């Protein structure tokens, strides 16, 4: 079908849409095609709803009517306060899921979480010196983690006046974002202070809230971020190189299938562990499994790969296709990014839809609310849920259309740091000798608007090829590895500087570097080789880009990218060009400001041409040769 | 004119809005026309935009399409959303005005504030004794204020299981929300978590969607408000009652006129101060001025009011038309509910629109920043400001319209207690013998789509007539005020039971409590009752009511008044009727779980009618006459 094949390029995105097609279930394609064409002033961005004076809605029009709001607010500040909201709930949901973290870490500090520990002690020692603990090399683990819990804890409170992973970034960045009013103080505060300047009749110029969302996405990716990430290694551990499978395929009809999806390891590595049980395992032999196998979905589904190696059945729209095949036996959900039409496609099987958080309630969802204190055994009910599930499994439904690709994960900064000998001195000669011309953060979603992973791994082909590496995180990590780019063998794809060093590492020309909270190791990396090298993030020889992106969560990782110095791509643009100014700012403006700026372009040959140039730009000006 | 008669009911309106027209300046009315008919989605709360795989609206067709957004989210989902994210709004509106203030306690026991002090230390030792400030009847103030601002702040933190001003509300209700899963916990983690439940694929039910944003607005109204209203106390004094006036005859043609707007009693205060100076009165009169003239506009104004008997000119409809009388010659503002139309319209005269707050940014204004550590410089360049704008002043366009009218102002609970004798004993007398059937706080805004203040007055003049007491804050302090509501003689419009007791106190019948930020005093007020009767908020004869509102405060306001059991009417639905499920629990469902209700009713003679019918089943559930 010339329709299903433009939905995906994927074989196995392709027999499933044949197969929802064949059985009436309708998609999230489908869905999108009966929301086009979509409301004009929604896609520019110039309707306002923030009070019941409204709504009201801009136009362009000769005879100057319907030029303002009721509140006389223009198209300028309309379209910068809903870009501003935007970004407050992309740094919301990674705030949140970050506060969990460090709820579960102070749950093991004192000794209420049965089934949890500090996996890497050596880490928690590191972090909390790092961020001034007394004696944190020496005293008693749980009191350590007590006093991380504390200091990460206050990043979350209104009395900083900058975040305590701020340091990392270099001086020279934190005294510009001290002098442009960026630097982020705490992490909800910056958050509930948008909501206040966004209300009506407070903030009414656009360019103080452009810098008031920087200052709000800085606070994720330098504080709800970079704390979900160095707790979730902490508690989980941290990630090494490791061998796993990719796609459908990694469903097994033999087996009771359990499918994580969210953002919340905190579930996904107790129901791990659950399934490892003697008398749990036991049970699903009595029903007839050969096996319990879990698989991930999305940023849950990233976390179990870079730290135990759990194979990845799916990114964001793979979502409903992998209840498609009919083998998911549950779907096991926590929070952010999981589509509700998942709970009705799972009643048109036998799959469980299991919640977990009382945060991600799903209406005709079977609840089974999960906390530190009873993760281990609710987490072996949610289990048995499945495993039952499997007894009413249809046989003549099932349809596993792939077999599993091979990659390669987790390339934690730790990880990176030990294949180079425990410096980043090899990665710096690499790249003044051009081996390496840069290194590109290709992260973020698919997009029904695009053919899904179309651009996401053309992006990631040119860049190797142009001797760039590329660091992958969230939903990209799917798409490089069903690409077959997440293997030393890839360096074959790459040019010929990028086969040289990715085969005298031993690495993969694409490093999978994890879920989308984990777009934190990407700023430390950055904010690591500037530190060594005496420059600002800015003047280093990288870009990011987001090529199918869709969330305020991937807005919110664009914009603290952009703020902190990296040229950000996005393949799509934000709701904003109903106003030429934020416009301009987002495009143009923003390099005055923060060295770096926004580029729109749905091409990806021409994306990775500019991210490309930016680099070569950048090179120039550290005196290297391209 | 038959369409400017039809806007206010008000002759101030009536003659500037003749005035606006005459000189071709367009006013929100005017734009609220070119904005009608809005999208029919957007009033229903059936569109959706929070992530790029929309724009979604959800339509009712008969091809069964567009029933889900693209993501699968149905009305109910989308509805219940963008009303969280609503309530978000409001509620951060009021928690960054309260975190101002504890920034600025702090900023004085550190003793760098210059000019800003603790006017009310017995009212601080009370507060942080009752909060758990060891020792604060005997400690150094300022040691106090640290440890009180430390409180504070742990409030805006991450580790609380309550909020610390919870304490108040009685027991009953306090187990009700545990049960229920709407105890506040932080004023800003639960505006975080709200924008985390409403991103896509997170909260998709509705039910937990609404029971969030209830949690939301009691972080507001026992957290982000009540911090608000006590820190102002104890940095600005405790409001007693006072005589001044309203309207926009309280502009003076013969003197520089200051028109302070917003909500921030932190520049206001400051800037009245900086008038007061010598040296800045000789420069007004050496300018041709009699003297120096400050105003108050919407809760800044009633800020002023309330402690300093400050007279207000005007509230939410009335703030372009002050500046179209000529006589306005500088506006300072700080933030909230400033509409930007303002800067257009002073552009159109002589007038100074001058910024003073970080977070409140116009573009094309004159921003002269104010903080605790310069607000005295600063303030006194503002006041200068206004000074030279006033030698600028065409006189020829200077048309103050009417005469203001007296009221009284001042009530706090502190100010209804000693009137009282120092008990509420001879309220709850007054209660259960029947003189005073119950009280209603009118609250909220005004709104282009309601006669201004048509609807404020008619159920104010219904419910006390009812012998019902009002309690009036925010912009229904100005309408009452202009009604003649406001006086002690106004028990003569109260029935025979209200206007007894009002004439045993002196008090009037309509009680102005303040600003949107002293509906928290609302709140305490009915809390001691509640805690003295041993009952629950929802059992005692109290209403609440904004038959004109338009903010997400004032929409936040309403929820942690239903959220605590307070009956609350609106006269206006919020953007929910897509929805009849989200809109069903609102008027209906939400009885069955805090004992309090929505009411969307726009004729006020039957919305006074249902608040009352509330008040006297609630009389019977106490074995009341
Ligand atoms: S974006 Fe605005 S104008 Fe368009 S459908 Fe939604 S509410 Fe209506
Ligand atoms: S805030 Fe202003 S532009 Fe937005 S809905 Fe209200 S009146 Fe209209
Ligand atoms: S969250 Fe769902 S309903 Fe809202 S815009 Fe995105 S896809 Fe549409």
């Amino acid at each position: 079908s010339k329709t299903i094949r433009s939905r995906s390029i994927w074989d196995d995105a392709h027999a499933m849409l044949e197969k929802a097609k064949a059985e009436g279930i309708s998609t999230v394609w489908d869905r999108a095609a009966e929301q086009t064409p979509a409301c004009k002033f929604g896609e520019l961005g110039t309707c306002c709803r923030n009070c019941i004076m409204g709504p009201c809605r801009i136009a362009n029009r000769k005879d100057g009517k319907m030029r303002l709001g009721v509140c006389g607010a223009d198209a300028d500040v309309i379209v910068a306060r809903n870009f501003g909201r935007f970004i407050a709930g992309g740094a919301a949901g990674h705030s949140d899921h970050g506060r969990d973290l460090i709820e579960t870490l102070e749950a093991v500090a004192e000794g209420k979480a049965p089934g949890y520990t500090i996996r890497d002690v050596a880490k928690l020692r590191r972090i909390a010196a790092e961020l001034g603990v007394a004696d944190a090399a020496t005293r008693p683990a749980h009191d350590v983690a007590a006093d991380l819990v504390t200091i990460c804890y206050n990043d979350f409170g209104s009395r900083r006046n900058a975040l305590a992973f701020l340091a990392r970034a270099p001086q020279v960045r934190r005294d510009l974002w001290q002098r442009l009013g960026m630097t982020p103080r705490g992490v909800d505060r910056e958050i509930a202070e948008m909501m206040h300047r966004t209300h009506m009749g407070c903030d009414n110029d656009h360019t103080s809230l452009l810098v008031h969302a920087a200052r709000t996405a800085l606070a994720d990716g330098w504080g709800g971020s970079m704390i979900g990430t160095e707790l979730s290694d902490i508690l989980f551990g941290t990630p090494r190189p490791r061998q796993s499978t990719v796609n459908l395929g990694v469903l097994r009809k033999d087996a009771v299938n359990i499918l994580v999806h969210g953002h919340n390891p905190v579930v996904s590595e107790m129901i791990l562990a659950a399934t490892r049980e003697p008398a749990v395992r036991q049970a699903a032999q009595d029903a007839g499994a050969a096996d319990i196998n879990v698989a991930g979905l999305c940023c849950t589904g990233n976390e179990l790969l870079m730290r135990q190696g759990i194979p990845m059945a799916g990114n964001h729209l793979m979502t409903e296709l992998a209840i498609v095949t009919g083998a998911a036996d549950a779907i096991v959900a926590d929070y952010q990014c999981i589509m509700p039409s998942l709970v009705q496609i799972a009643a048109c099987y036998h799959t469980r839809f299991v919640t977990t958080s009382p945060k991600g309630r799903f209406t005709g969802a079977t609840h089974v609310e999960v906390h530190p204190h009873n993760a281990q055994e609710r987490c072996r009910e949610i289990v048995m849920l499945a495993i039952d599930a499997y007894t009413r499994r249809d046989p003549a439904r099932v349809d596993i259309p792939s077999q599993p690709v091979s990659i390669m994960s987790g390339f934690s900064n730790e990880a990176i740091l030990e294949a180079l000998g425990g410096t980043p001195k090899p990665l710096i000669d690499a790249v003044v000798a051009g081996q390496i011309r840069g290194f590109v953060g290709i992260v973020g979603c698919n997009n029904p608007k695009i053919r899904q992973d179309s651009a996401n791994v053309t992006l990631t082909r040119e860049l190797i090829r142009r001797d760039i590496m590329v660091l992958a995180t969230g939903c990209v990590t799917t798409a490089a590895g069903k690409a077959g780019l997440l293997v030393p063998e890839a360096a074959s794809k790459a040019g010929e500087g990028l086969a040289a060093v990715c085969r005298s590492l031993g690495v993969p020309p694409v490093l999978h570097m994890g879920s989308c909270v984990d777009n934190s190791r990407i700023l430390q990396l950055c904010a690591l080789l500037a530190t060594t090298l005496g420059v600002d993030i800015s003047d280093l020889p990288v870009g990011a880009s987001s090529p199918e992106w869709y969330s305020e969560k991937a807005a919110a990782i664009a914009m603290y990218a952009v703020a902190s110095g990296i040229p950000t791509h996005l393949g799509l643009p934000p709701n904003i060009l109903g106003s030429e100014n934020v416009t301009a700012m987002a495009l143009h403006g923003l390099q005055d400001v923060v060295g770096a700026a926004f580029m729109v372009e749905p091409d990806p040959v021409k994306a990775a041409d500019m991210l490309e140039a930016h680099i070569v730009a950048r090179r120039a000006r550290l005196g290297l040769t391209s």
